[PDB]
């Protein structure tokens, strides 16, 4: 799409590293890291011109490396993550110093105290009223996302096994339930004639973003992988 | 997208009927339908003008139907379903006759001979060679789907969670294991120094469009209803 980062998500226990990623438009001089705390604002952590740190002086701490070994990719890493890393770690690529600079979707890191506490969603379907069916001839279904652990999850709705945009409205926040729980909620509005086509099929996907495989799971529970947990419903003949 | 069709994918027992169901360009005048055979060219069953039936000798048989009661919608039932009507079918609109044509993406039917022989995939991905990832520093997951029926399957792929078209490559048609048994393969293409990073998730989807909950399952196994099948892997640190 322009810059692309990966992964998109991470989620690290307290101590561990994770190198990020990035990949500067095919064509790109100056590449730049961002690191972006939730209610606050980017702060610049190093930037490159073709294969060289131009200032270094700016990465907070010892625990922070990048390298950008042929000019092209550049790895962004973190040792001995603290939960004060927690934060949307952001790419950008731009020609010469003040020209229009273009970001990337960026990295989003939490670190926890413990992975034991990650936990995906519950997910729960709730149908539309006969009321709205019949006095506003529109159907509205909502998602429901709860019991996960972190706020590392993205919502679609899939009618007929294509994704939708139009129609949809996706609470921006997961709520914090708990310590180590949250929620979120969705809403797809459809028409009264399509709901009541029992071929029509829709679906709610969570998609939860986890432990990866190289993550051990000290087990017993099963281990809270990445994974698309997804709750549907076919349309009914009234 | 223009023309919308429901739903996109119908299996039918001989004997049994289904209603699809068309809506034309918000703004539009002329509304067909049309059947079109597997290997074969689009007949026209009928087409009409704001709410009437402007030319109806061609519907092809008394199974058919087609009403559009406010001339907005459009339904086209079919009664007593023949594995002969197995096809897909068109909705299209127009201003006027002869004033360049718009086609919807289609309705895919196919009728069986019994309902108990429909049956979801089951998904397996294959990894990249060591000499691939060294040689052209690229890396090609294969994906593999097999044992399914009927031929209803719609295959992507998702990378962190991301729906990913440049560099895909899936057979066009699914493949005839046996009288019941379709089978069906896919290529993702990555960078080596992509599959490298084991914060990296991929995954293939298959999209299964099978029966209805209004389908009645005489039981035992489990309902081979629309349903998505994954397989993933995370990469690999070399």
């Amino acid at each position: 799409a322009g810059v692309t980062q990966s992964p998109r998500y991470a989620v690290l226990q307290e101590g561990q590293s994770v190198s990020f990623w990035c990949d500067p438009i095919s064509g790109h001089d100056t590449l730049y890291w961002y690191q972006q705390p939730r209610d606050q604002g980017p702060q610049l952590l190093v930037y490159f011109r073709d294969e060289a740190v131009i200032d270094n002086s700016q990465l907070p701490s010892d625990r922070f490396s990048a390298v950008r070994p042929k000019g092209t990719n550049s790895t962004l890493k973190i040792q001995s993550a603290k939960q004060g890393d927690t934060a949307t770690y952001l790419c950008a690529s731009s020609s010469g110093v003040g020209t229009e600079v273009f970001f990337g979707k960026g990295t989003r890191l939490t670190v926890v105290e413990d992975l034991r506490n990650v936990t995906p969603p519950k997910v729960s379907l709730f149908e539309p009223s006969k009321a709205e069916i019949a006095n506003k001839q529109k159907a509205t279904l909502v998602c429901l996302a709860r019991g996960f652990f972190p706020d590392h999850v993205e919502l679609s709705w899939w009618v007929n096994g294509k994704e939708v945009h139009s129609g949809v409205s996706t609470d921006p926040q997961a709520y914090k339930e708990s310590n180590y729980s949250y929620s979120l909620s969705s809403r797809l509005r459809v028409s009264a004639t399509f709901w009541h086509n029992p071929r029509n099929h829709f679906r709610c996907q969570v998609q939860f973003h986890g432990l990866s495989e190289e993550d051990k799971w000290p087990e017993g529970s099963p281990k809270p992988v990445t994974q698309n947990i997804s709750a549907e419903a076919w349309g009914r003949a009234d």
